[PDB]
């Protein structure tokens, strides 16, 4: 049996509205309804992975595993195996796998943040799951983010704590948070940002909708508008939305917005919008096709319709070599000319590099980089041909051209990293020096830029 170079994965996102399902909810796990659809031809194949994200959720999480597990058998005749399942309130993530793939999936991790702080501490925060399928890490992140059309900042603020406080992953990786510790990273959720139109304007938007023109809509949603302007989700993908907004049904029909103001609203709008989303994050050159993303017709129990997204993604396998893993494979080396960080920071202390990778038996700091004055003001941290020679423990480009180098650049002064970033080895020629480049972060926000050469030696 040989081991997949591809699987297909699920992301649901469905708040529940503290309403019990209905007895059928197998549309939405065939991504069929209003948006990118999945063929009729395709309805038996299963998924390899399904990821299932609730809010208002008020079931057990007997309750849904039960419903969760008869709706795929009845799709596709498959008993899916509990990966994970983890709740904090009720916000709830499940995990579930094909049989074939209990023994290549490993190292699960659970995790959540609860956001806000006394007042707005009680409901909302994220959920996650960690994983590796064989050799690719693989997150998966469902998070309810604070309501209401007049807080995107606040959300962008539960977006900051819920990727730096979220512990998912390899821990060793430990300048890194979850938006670079994995191949792969879905997040998903209740994300709560809204279309941000005057109220007076609600009739007009219904009518927009029943035409089926989002255009008008999307240009003033609040995530789409905020990813512009690089407030949050900075680095994170989202398919183009082709489904009407899945926000505020009245329930029992989708025929209708519940928009108006009402005291159990707080007297707030809900003006129709696309408060259910998937994003994704995968490491560069690897393979990501999103295949699906729309939203269920005919699930009516929640004032939410249902969001589904599926997606390919390219996996590798548990690479054995004569040699790696357990030694280096004097075969293989990385080597770097010309590299220089460029840091926003205004303070003027040393800098080294940490180089983090599975390819390599531990993390390797370098020297200190030499500081200069950018022409525009910036700190230029230069590493010229100072950089050290990596050793991975296996030599073959099979499995060297698939591996990725996480960078910190830390303070020698505080060792806190200023930034990281990824450097993909999947190159168009080895021992050829060609660029590299990683714009850097920290907390998810951009802190920098690397860039410089590589020179890949691999045992062909
Ligand atoms: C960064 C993405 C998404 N953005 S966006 C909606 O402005 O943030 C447009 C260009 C794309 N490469």
């Amino acid at each position: 049996q040989p081991e997949p170079d591809m699987i297909t994965i699920f992301i649901g996102t469905w708040n529940m509205g503290n309403a019990p399902p209905p007895k059928k909810i197998t549309s939405w796990f065939l991504s069929k309804g209003q948006g990118k659809t999945r063929d009729d031809s395709a309805d038996y194949i299963p998924h390899d992975i399904y990821v299932i994200g609730t809010q208002e959720d008020p079931l057990s999480e007997k309750e849904w595993l039960e419903i969760l597990k008869h709706s795929l058998q009845e799709i596709t005749s498959v008993t899916f195996k509990t990966v994970a399942i983890h709740t904090l309130w009720n916000i709830r993530i499940v995990v579930l796998a094909k049989p074939e793939h209990e023994n290549r999936i490993s190292h699960i991790c659970t995790d959540n943040v609860k956001t806000g702080i006394a007042n707005t501490l009680g409901n909302k925060g994220a959920v996650g799951v960690s994983f590796m399928f064989n050799g690719t890490s693989l997150g998966f992140v469902n998070s309810h983010l604070t309501s209401g059309s007049e807080k995107k900042l606040r959300r962008n603020q539960n977006y900051m704590n819920i990727l730096r406080f979220l512990a998912l992953g390899d821990k060793k990786l430990s300048p890194f948070n979850i938006t670079h510790r994995f191949t792969h990273l879905f997040w998903f959720g209740d994300l709560n940002y809204r279309v941000d139109l005057p109220t007076w304007e609600a009739e007009t938007i219904i009518q927009k909708i029943k035409q089926q023109q989002y255009a008008d809509l999307l240009s003033h949603d609040q995530l789409l508008t905020e990813r512009r302007e690089q407030k949050v989700f900075l680095h994170f993908e989202e398919e183009e939305i082709t489904f009407a907004p899945t926000y505020r049904f009245e329930r029992l029909t989708r025929d209708k917005y519940a928009y108006t103001k009402q005291k159990a609203t707080g007297m707030k709008y809900n003006l129709p919008s696309w408060c259910d989303r998937v994003l994704w994050k995968s490491y560069p050159l690897v393979h990501v096709v999103c295949q699906s993303y729309g939203s269920t017709s005919d699930i009516m129990t929640s004032d939410h319709s249902p969001v589904f997204a599926t997606f390919e993604a390219g996996v590798t396998s548990q690479f054995v070599s004569k040699n790696g893993p357990g030694t280096v494979d004097s075969q293989g080396q990385i080597e770097f000319l010309r590299c220089y960080a460029t840091l926003k920071t205004k303070s003027q202390t040393k800098f080294y590099l940490e180089f983090h990778s599975s390819c390599l038996e531990s993390f390797v700091k370098s020297q200190e980089g030499e500081n200069e004055e950018g022409s525009e003001g910036e700190l230029v941290v230069k590493f010229g041909e100072t950089l050290p020679k990596l050793k991975p423990i296996i030599s073959d480009p099979e499995y060297l051209l698939d591996q990725h180098i996480l960078i910190s650049i830390k303070s020698s002064d505080s060792d806190e990293s200023y930034g990281e970033g990824c450097i993909a080895l999947r190159l168009e020629a080895t021992e050829t020096q060609l660029p590299i480049y990683t714009p850097l972060t920290h907390h998810g926000e951009l802190t920098g830029h690397f860039q410089g050469e590589i020179k890949l030696q691999t045992s062909q």
